[PDB]
């Protein structure tokens, strides 16, 4: 119960919210590493699509982590909760998988918006600031380039081409 | 349901059985991670044993790549499950952690024991060596490291002395 | 006949069934060295397949060179026999190459796992270890690698894409 | 009485069998330290025989050590016994040397190959994994050596030929 | 049957030829490989010897791959044939291996001059060239060094004196 | 019988005296062996107490290795005897390991001591230099060192204190 020394201006509020986003931010990274061995499978073997999806995986690990030390810096305490599994075993394609981590990361943002929107209702400024500087940006990019990768994967003929999809892989994530 | 072109000497008890070692290890990872932020608590402030811990908590997420990449590498299928929350939220001090890990560790040792036990009941020389190679003595190394810390801790007068578990972050995990 | 002064624990099958091993290694080689000069027709002009085959054939021969080296090791003696032109002679295709060198790289795995059991019904754990060690995943990660292979050439539309073979040949084997 | 916290798996026989090899680790240090100097006297004079003897006697010191870290790591009690001297006080010459060093060596690959069986009967795949990693091929290799030695001193002349002997020493051993 | 693209002046018969000849030199590298390890036996133990003869092993599958080459470049189609076995599996002695090898090396070279003299009755200075360039004076240094050694050896006082072949071992081919 | 022709001056007491000596400095290394693995223990943990003990266990085989090399320079005949185990298999604690090096170091001083009166009243000047420039100070030295030791871990609570122990190893053997 008793208020934790630090604590100041940190409503109860966002205390559980930003629990709510260290679990998105561990799901996200379970989806990513889930992707990722998919292409690593001698029946897809696409290595730059594996390493690509590998390093967003490593990427929310790391989200996560800055979130909890945030949570204890402002006095917050850690509730952690399951990770669920990610919804597909199979991601299909290359194509499919770009499709699903781009809605994984429009949804992320969604609930840094959300997560924001607390912020500012609660006259939050450090945190305002902490996800505008360490999260928005980063989803703003992250979707850009999902989308760029889509698009292009589209362009060349995926999924039906096996060899668009070869293609790609050596030259934009290779 | 059609074998898998690379699959030879793969028994599909030993496919499953990665598949467990794999949520296990990860499961590891995040007890690992909660661990480590406890540390980082305003009101705990043990900066050390919070390296500690989340340098094994990468070590993990490592041990549960490398069993995917074998999962793949043998031609099985790998098949996640949710990550479960660890046991405590709270981990009461330096000594209770190193306690907690040590029975952790144990306790993925022997599942890893019970995995060996299977692949040489089903006559498989290579899976054996993996386990062996790569996870057994790591295991031992492991598991001595911290029945060492919990000697020390122990020693020095923990928990009750938190002079003790200060000096200890110190000079050992320092 | 009278025993070589350094053996011990070396049973005659396992001596017999090195000396087999031998013989299956250095066609290992020789079916890889064809393979790499069928790359180098001039109707044919696949550069990359070619250095890339020649490579495992020479693996093949340091593979055969070890086990003359452990016969003498434990105090068997070496008996070699002819080594057996490959079954074919035109590869017909990069994707058939690949093929064939899967399905070779899978026989010799069976025919070290049958060795690696004889060595365990003799109770010689070096041998096991001999084999574990230098060859058990040598062989797991080439069918593996031969498997990612064999996939990205199918998907690309190999073999009635002259185009796919072409690509691969500079992007994977390149 | 009351168990380490770290003993898993660690059978009380197994126990017993790694001080008994911890002994005669020790034993084969003695055997060949008192070698050493045997051909340090000034009436026998090899330089070479004296450094090649004192080296493996190092050796073996360190594996005796590797031994007691091994205890120590698993859990059980390391009690040792005393160390016996060698046989012999006087080698006689360096074929005899060598030839005394050959059958140390084959005794102590017997002791460590039962107490791999001693491992694989209790079903500890740690123990049986250090001992194929440690123990096993360097005693493979230490008895090839040694064989070779006795061979070409053999041939050479030895042990009436004392010219034989010299020249051992410096092309050999030097 | 249709010609290749490439071919010009190039006779059926000294494509037939450049088969036989690639067949020898796998042969020769093959009786080197077993000459080779009979030396490196722990009751022969002459590792130059057996270095020796496994560096000229080598030297012959570089021989055979420059003439597999050859037959692409000018048209031609590899067609290989079973690599015999060695005549001896035991080479008796330093002094009766260089003789065998003496022995083969001048089979090989008159195969190689059979050959020039067919190269000249079709007119096929580009053959001839290539055998002069590659082969013919590689064949009269290997025969002159082999020579040599016999020479020597048989000076020295070998097969009788192991002396004689120990140290020839250490100071001609070491 | 007959005479070493190095021999001079050298009395045959001396001579069994210095082998007496070379089986304390053996034994005295065997001590130290077992303390430095005793502090190696799960349960004792203190591993610098470990590696200082190691440290004096190997300059007490280079020790007993000096008076070995002695032995022949004056053409004494070296004769061996068995390593008695030490009096203890535990060693209790950082303090009574420290008391017990204190005392083994004490007696071997004692002995050294009587081998210097010997060598006095035979009238061995070389002797006597020998023990003076090789032996006996590093004795007072050693003995200093160890007393240093056991004051400071006294002065700090010992052995009582865990941490008192604990810090020793940290800051003095550290
Ligand atoms: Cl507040
Ligand atoms: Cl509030
Ligand atoms: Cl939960
Ligand atoms: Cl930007
Ligand atoms: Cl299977
Ligand atoms: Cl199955
Ligand atoms: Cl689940
Ligand atoms: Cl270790
Ligand atoms: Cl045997
Ligand atoms: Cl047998
Ligand atoms: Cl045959
Ligand atoms: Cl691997
Ligand atoms: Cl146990
Ligand atoms: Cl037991
Ligand atoms: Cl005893
Ligand atoms: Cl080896
Ligand atoms: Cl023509
Ligand atoms: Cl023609
Ligand atoms: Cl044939
Ligand atoms: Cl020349
Ligand atoms: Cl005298
Ligand atoms: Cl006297
Ligand atoms: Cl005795
Ligand atoms: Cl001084
Ligand atoms: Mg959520
Ligand atoms: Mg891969
Ligand atoms: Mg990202
Ligand atoms: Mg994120
Ligand atoms: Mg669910
Ligand atoms: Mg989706
Ligand atoms: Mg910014
Ligand atoms: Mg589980
Ligand atoms: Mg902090
Ligand atoms: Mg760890
Ligand atoms: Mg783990
Ligand atoms: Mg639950
Ligand atoms: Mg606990
Ligand atoms: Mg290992
Ligand atoms: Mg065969
Ligand atoms: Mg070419
Ligand atoms: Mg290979
Ligand atoms: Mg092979
Ligand atoms: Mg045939
Ligand atoms: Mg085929
Ligand atoms: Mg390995
Ligand atoms: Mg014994
Ligand atoms: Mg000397
Ligand atoms: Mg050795
Ligand atoms: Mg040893
Ligand atoms: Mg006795
Ligand atoms: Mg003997
Ligand atoms: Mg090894
Ligand atoms: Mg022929
Ligand atoms: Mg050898
Ligand atoms: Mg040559
Ligand atoms: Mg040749
Ligand atoms: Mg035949
Ligand atoms: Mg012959
Ligand atoms: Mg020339
Ligand atoms: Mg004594
Ligand atoms: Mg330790
Ligand atoms: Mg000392
Ligand atoms: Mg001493
Ligand atoms: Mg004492
Ligand atoms: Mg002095």
């Amino acid at each position: 119960a008793s208020t934790s020394q630090v604590r100041q201006n940190y409503h109860q509020d966002s205390e559980a919210a930003i629990n709510r986003q260290i679990n998105l931010e561990l799901y996200a990274s379970y989806v990513y590493l889930s992707m990722s061995y998919y292409f690593d499978r001698d029946d897809v073997a696409l290595k730059n699509f594996a390493k690509y999806f590998l390093h967003q995986s490593h990427e929310e690990r790391e989200h996560a982590e800055k979130l909890m030390k945030l949570q204890n810096q402002r006095g917050g305490r850690i509730f952690l909760q399951d990770i669920k599994k990610p919804d597909c075993d199979d991601w299909e394609s290359g194509l499919n998988a770009m499709e699903c981590a781009l809605h994984l990361e429009k949804n992320v943002n969604q609930s840094l918006l959300e997560l924001h929107k607390l912020a500012t209702d609660k006259n939050d400024p450090h945190l305002c600031d902490f996800i505008e500087t360490h999260y928005l940006n980063e989803q703003v990019k992250a979707i850009k380039e999902l989308g760029d990768h889509v698009t292009n994967l589209r362009k060349m003929g995926a999924p039906e081409s096996g060899l668009a999809e070869y293609l790609f892989d050596k030259h934009t994530l290779g």
